[PDB]
């Protein structure tokens, strides 16, 4: 059921590796390719479990998906062409696929049921189900608006103007996707910018979607519904969230020099790099270029001495999935690192604020967990950190809790053990091999 793993202090990590594909863009490649008219060809797709589940949900609604050589080829159904699924759409651990698909298919005049694993089933769906109710979708959900959920769209959906209450790219995305099958103009107002893969990719697929940004930063995103979408050639860039693991490991493990190739550098995804640089990290951005319509670069990372910094609440959306690994980096930095505006961490695969704080404490780190913040004081030499008794960090079915603590064990005086490595494959099945190839000592027990 669970498969624990232990990370041990390592000698300098060294090498050059291509990081797996971006999870957010990969989910959307399967969704948009499956919906569009004609053929979509995708290279660099992330083949982690989350993405595969989204692909299976699209196949259940009529898309034909296959892998030829290293390219995934999709024959889409055309906008408005999704077919009623025979059985529930099983998203496993994937909130991105689940929430975006609820918007995509909830507005269709047939029933669709959504289910998932023990982790996804505890997470909030109200943030997307509320706007969908406004568009005319009938919702049946478990108390607290949790899965399983069954949606039934109206014959004619109602377009809406929706101001997203929290900094969620998924809510913005679900409303836009619902708008694709809704007559009229659907508008999403985003007060604080979140990753913009939906907007960029839908424009690439031919959607009449515009983004207007006020000087104060508020984004008004307009989409004309029931328009044609045309299949595209997609080149998926490397995942900057997956990149964070070998990158932080190379900063922390003495004697390290690691280069990660083809990393997505869209600024809505690089808050951690900015933060680590402020902490004194040696991260070189090499050959910045345009690939697949996105900014990418190679990153050369060398061992660095880090100092604690203040990470403001407004930077959170650009690095929300990187707080676990940032907290591990802070555990080896000089002084205190303070991070606020972390409420969203409590509703991820695990309540990440709680899981990170507990994991850090179990491994001897001085930290203070607030309702929406975390303060970490580091021990640069790693002495006294880790857990000599071999006690395991509770991962709570969260791939990043498992990976962040395995990175910690490559630096701490005592080994770090995580209770389960099974969920790492949801976003980074290549993790163990990749890290081992760089010299990391991690053993699956
Ligand atoms: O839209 C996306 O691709 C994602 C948005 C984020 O979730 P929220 O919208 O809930 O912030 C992020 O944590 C997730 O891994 C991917
Ligand atoms: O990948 C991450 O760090 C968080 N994913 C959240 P989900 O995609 O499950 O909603």
């Amino acid at each position: 059921s669970s498969r624990p793993a232990t990370a041990r202090k390592s000698s300098g990590l060294s090498g050059t590796v291509r990081i797996p594909g971006d999870k957010s863009i990969s989910h959307r490649s399967f969704m948009f390719g499956g919906l569009a008219s004609g053929e979509t060809r995708i290279t660099g797709l992330l083949e982690g479990e989350d993405v595969i589940n989204t692909g299976k949900a699209m196949q259940a609604m009529g898309a034909r998906i296959r892998k030829e050589g290293d390219t995934w080829i999709i024959d889409g159904v055309g906008n408005g062409g999704l077919l009623a699924p025979e059985a529930p759409l099983d998203f496993g651990n994937a909130g991105t696929g689940c929430r975006l698909t609820m918007g995509l298919v909830g507005v269709y005049d047939f029933d669709s049921t959504f289910i998932g694993d023990a982790s996804l089933t505890k997470r909030p769906m109200g943030r997307v189900l509320n706007p969908l109710r406004e568009m005319g979708v009938q919702v049946k959900s478990e108390d607290g608006d949790r899965l399983p959920v069954t949606l039934r769209g109206p014959k004619t959906p109602t377009p809406i103007t929706y101001r997203v209450p929290m900094a969620s790219a998924q809510v913005k995305s679900a409303v836009l996707l619902a708008g694709l099958n809704t007559p009229g103009i659907t508008t999403v107002i985003e007060p604080i910018m979140t990753r913009d893969h939906t907007e960029k990719m839908l424009q690439g697929f031919g959607a009449n979607l515009t983004v207007e940004t006020d000087a104060d930063g508020v984004r008004t995103i307009r989409l004309e519904g029931r328009g044609k979408l045309t299949g595209q050639v997609i080149d998926v860039p490397g995942d900057p969230s997956s990149t964070a693991f070998p990158l932080v490991a190379a900063l922390l493990v003495p004697g390290s020099d690691v280069t990660i190739l083809n990393v997505l550098m869209n600024p809505t995804r690089t808050g951690l790099i900015l933060t680590l640089q402020e902490m004194g990290a040696d991260i070189e951005v090499i050959n910045p270029r345009l690939a697949g319509g996105e900014d990418v670069a190679d990153l050369r990372v060398r061992s660095s001495t880090l100092k604690g910094v203040t990470v403001p609440e407004d930077r959170a959306p650009s690095m929300i999935d990187e707080y676990p690994i940032l907290a591990v980096a802070a555990a080896f930095a000089e002084g205190a690192t303070v991070m606020n505006g972390l409420e969203e961490l409590r509703v991820k695969e695990s309540d990440r604020l709680s899981a990170v704080a507990n994991g850090l404490k179990l491994n001897g780190v001085d930290c203070d967990e607030g309702e929406t913040s975390l303060v970490v004081r580091g021990r640069p030499d790693g002495k006294g950190l880790g857990n000599a008794s071999g006690a395991a960090v509770a991962t709570h079915l969260d791939h990043r809790i498992a990976m962040s603590f395995l990175v910690m064990g490559l630096v701490s005086e005592n080994p770090v053990t995580v209770d389960d490595a099974t969920m790492i494959a949801t976003s980074f099945p290549e993790f163990m091999d990749l890290m081992a190839g760089l010299g990391a000592k991690i053993e699956l027990s």
